[PDB]
Parts: C-alpha cells; sequence; structure tokens
C-alpha cells in the first residue's frame, strides 16, 4: 500500500492480516455497472443502498440486515455491504447471508489491499469490489483491477481528488465512484466532487457518493452525467426514503 497515516494505516494493517473465506460461490455474477446503464435507458433513478453497522462518519445503527436487503431489492439498483470489522463492525458472514437472500448486484465495501480479499468477495457472492486509489500504489491498484476482472467482476474505483482521478484513468478504470468524503479527514467537499465529475469522460460509469440526502441534488448530479447515486446513512435510518429518491 501507500505511505499512510492515522486510522487508514491502522485499517490497512488489519486488512493485510484478514483471513480468507474458503467456501464456494453460490450465485451468478450480476453486473452492477451494466444494471446501472439499464436503469439509465429505462429512465429509472439508480441508487446504491449501503448496509453497515458502525461507521467513522455516523453513529452505529443496529437493524436487521436481511429485512433491509429484501426491502432494497424492490427499489435499489445495487447493495453496498461494509465488511471492514474494526471501524465498520462488518463481517464476511453478513455479506454471505445478504448475497444468499437477494438477486440484485452486491458491492463489497472494504479496504482491499491483497488478492485474497478479491477471492473472498467472489466466493462470498459479491458481484463487484471497491478499490480505493488513495490507499494503493498505482501498481497494486492495476494488479487488483486486473485480478478482479479475471473473475468477471468490473471493479468499483473510488476517487477523492484530481490525483485519484488521473490515476484511475491511467489504469483503465471504467466504473468510478466520485466520493465527496475525504477518507483521511472525513470532511465533505461537493464542489470538488462536481469538478471531478465534469472531467470524467462520457464512457465511464459514474457514481456520486457522499452526503447525498435530497431528490433535488440527485437530479442536479444526473444533469452533470452521473449514472448512479450511493446513499448510506440516510437510507440506513429510514429505508422508505428511497421511494422518494426514485419517485
Amino acid at each position: 500500500p501507500r505511505y499512510l497515516k492515522g486510522w487508514l494505516k491502522d485499517v490497512v494493517q488489519l486488512s493485510l492480516r484478514r483471513p480468507s473465506f474458503r467456501a464456494s460461490r453460490q450465485r451468478p455474477i450480476i453486473s452492477l455497472n451494466e444494471r446501472i446503464l439499464e436503469f439509465n435507458k429505462r429512465n429509472i433513478t439508480a441508487i446504491i443502498a449501503a448496509y453497515r453497522r458502525k461507521s467513522p462518519s455516523g453513529l452505529d445503527v443496529e437493524r436487521d440486515p436481511i429485512e433491509y436487503s429484501k426491502f432494497m431489492e424492490r427499489y435499489a439498483v445495487g447493495l453496498a455491504v461494509a465488511t471492514e470489522e474494526k471501524y465498520f463492525n462488518g463481517s464476511y458472514e453478513t455479506l454471505r447471508k445478504i448475497a444468499s437472500s437477494v438477486s440484485i448486484p452486491i458491492l463489497m465495501w472494504d479496504f482491499i489491499v491483497k488478492e485474497s480479499q478479491i477471492d473472498d468477495a467472489y466466493n462470498l457472492g459479491a458481484d463487484t469490489v471497491a478499490l480505493i486509489v488513495k490507499i494503493l500504489t498505482e501498481r497494486e491498484l492495476e494488479s487488483l483491477l486486473e485480478y478482479a476482472r479475471s473473475y468477471g467482476m468490473e471493479p468499483y474505483i473510488v476517487i477523492n481528488d484530481e490525483n485519484d482521478l488521473d490515476i484511475a484513468l491511467r489504469i483503465g478504470a471504467r466504473f468510478i465512484e466520485i466520493c465527496s468524503r475525504d477518507l483521511e479527514t472525513l470532511e465533505i467537499n461537493k464542489e470538488n466532487q462536481r469538478k471531478l465529475i465534469s472531467m470524467i469522460p462520457s464512457n465511464v460509469v459514474k457514481v456520486a457518493w457522499g452526503g447525498i440526502s435530497e431528490r433535488n441534488e440527485i437530479e442536479e448530479l444526473r444533469k452533470l452525467g452521473v449514472n448512479a447515486f450511493g446513499i448510506g446513512s440516510s437510507l440506513l435510518r429510514n429505508p422508505e426514503k428511497i421511494k422518494e429518491f426514485i419517485l
């Protein structure tokens, strides 16, 4: 990984020592990026609903993950499941059970630093995996993107600033999350986010994430070329608010 500081260095050290999941996949690959594009052509708002328990950017919610996922299966374009265990209190077993319960695409939301974590996502049932530019060297980022594509997954490349974006385009990313939340400081900057969105060519599937809470800003981001919208704490507190974001 990169030279890191603070909690990011901590979580990366944990991910490097995380044991592998050694069972066999039991569901097909359901492409999240392909389904997003299907929603765009159908003029349906594409929203990625997240499940997590703890979070550095929010108090912990204790809700049934299976009741949650089944409800979101009716409205969401995909599900993000946080599996990091220290700062998010996530679990591989939680992802396994969600993947066994729903038939919509599932994104593994974690801090991927080694290949076996991509083995884990595949065997667990995840349809794609998040790769975070700011914690990986360019070479590591490219290897893991290429490794995940060997499974038939289209990886989900997370960017924060113009450095992350330039690198993402360099290593041939086609599925980008423009995150407004800086992971080092947890501060949100939507102006920088919209600046990065304007610089991403049209052939990339773009996901806006960070502090999204209103149908209004979803329509404004859509007019800038954003294909899908990730929403976490808002939907974790009130799942039925997704009906407002889509309708």
